[PDB]
């Protein structure tokens, strides 16, 4: 497990587009566990709706997809660059007061490339899905 | 049970400095507990440390008293508003962070007209990490 | 055809969250054009890799999405529907999107049933393809 | 008598939480005064009032302990930090509001070892707006 | 004697392009006097020089150019038209403004015809000239 | 020719006061071109005009001396400052809108020493939206 500034010591992600607060559980070449608070502090809801604050489908695949970052990292100068994203699906919308929760597990690892399933969820609630593809360089 | 859009009804606090994400619980002239989610997202841990975030303890104080607003405010059998006036023996316990959820409880301890007096504590996991007791008044 | 005021009026979306300045051709239930300038001002680069500024794919995403939008509540039979993604699949990044790129939108229809859309969307900078997938969308009251 | 950059090159808190513009005077161990510049230019009014803008009471509490940081880092002769753990019969008198200057002043009541005891007052224009006494801790 | 709430009734300008705090003195048609307070809490300075904050030279004559339009808006008799300001000459930038300074605008009128507003303007820190600039406007 | 972490390394300009994204052609001592792409995604627009985002005036000057900043940089052989200190026949022709690409031209009509004066033109879709003659000097 890990937690945001040790995220930090492996990917380059900064505010205001470091998705993942804490790494829950880690276990190399295989699955990570991780959240995002999300609250009106955020500033996307600033626009993602006035009056009705949703958080940004595309931005829970980013969020799943830098979870799987520090997943291949830790499987430290080079780049984890995700190429694809497909069956994406978005289920139920996710609001301030959310603990969004990210789920990455390998499909496949082959030589620099990795394809995983990602979930997330609110509240054990799959809120969206997707398997994404990433090389590394 | 009581969301931010129904909140903002409620509070004029907005974006930047709504400090609470959802009320959980509010029985009138007595008690309200909410929270707030603490994210990296939040602009202020730019600034409180650079390579180490921490949540500012006078905010925790804030959000403590916008819980307070919202009991106050729905405890009138409209437009009047909470101002707070005084703090009293704050106690900052533990460094709250990203990932954490920031539980407020707000008690009442004394009403008389339009003068409240709350017990304030917040919590992460059952931790207790600040504490005060507002001054509050009504306009 | 359609500028930044105007899609405002069609979108609900608001900054920090309106990805499209500008659309250029609008053919209803068929394909729409747009595009967004991509420029250092832009709050993300300042994340999005200090001292490597690199456009989010995702972001590229959601700016087709939203032109998207714009075709979708110009092609029905009024107003407040909503219009929510609710599936992409075979999406791909191609090249870095970078600032002072002007990064171009297309999508087209590829099926319409009743209130469900299919599109096929790429994204372009000069005429290099930097993003595809196909996004389904339902619009509902 | 010190300004924004010096007080970096001591406190660590970076924009947009760093709430003193500029320390006036400085006397070791014993008072400081420094202030910040209230302006609309400032997003906190963005969404404390919408058509009504009012510099949060707390803020003010915080640049005083900003202020009052400085004196204790400058009580030196490096890298130790300054932690606020109290805070007591903090009271707020009179809105603060766009235009005005916020007139910091602290003065230590009680230094015992690591331990200080701030008495700390905030003015604008000689008006008292707010006063507390803050408690902080001082470790390496 | 006019405060930030009733400069927005008067100017469509906004945070953070809002570069008008207070206007302390207005006599119309002829003279108006308005600040605005300079701090780190700004978010220019978060890019305009990492290390060593100035502020810009071209956000001062904005300034200068929002309280003319409050002077032009207040001389006017309809009500609600546009302030477009036309050009800029002789503008001349003399000393850096840092945060902590109370940015001083003045701006008279030298010409006004019909719908056209020239404006001799200029900004101050401490009563040092820091900005001088004639600007040209015309009402819509 | 010269992209924006070359800008960078040359000015010290940053977020959110870096105005241009680009520089497309630089002959020494003599001409810059460059551009800023103009988009709903900058912060200005927020406030420079709620329901009608336009590009400040002011800005383009800004964008305009960046631009001869670096030509500046380029035409000289060390780490120096570049200060603006005048402008003058500023004129705004036509609105600057979300979408645009921002073109600025900078000339040197005159180099004495330590001292440039450029004539600076703004285009979008080569139609002058801007244009003015912009003094500068070089100091430690």
């Amino acid at each position: 497990m890990i937690d945001v500034m040790q995220i930090q010591e492996i990917l380059p992600h900064r505010y205001p587009f470091l998705l993942v607060d804490k790494i829950t559980e880690l276990k190399v070449k295989e699955v990570v566990l991780g959240y995002k608070n999300i609250s009106i502090s955020d500033h996307v809801f600033m626009g993602h709706f006035p009056g009705h604050p949703i958080y940004p489908g595309v931005l829970i695949l980013e969020g799943m997809a830098q979870t799987g970052g520090v997943l291949a990292f830790e499987s430290k100068s080079k780049v984890v660059y995700f190429t694809g994203i497909d069956g994406a699906k978005f289920r139920n919308p996710v609001r301030p007061g959310d603990r969004l929760d990210y789920e990455m597990s390998v499909v496949k690892n082959r030589g620099n490339m990795w394809i995983f399933k990602g979930q997330a969820f609110v509240d054990g609630n799959l809120v969206a899905e997707a398997e994404l593809k990433a090389m590394i360089v």
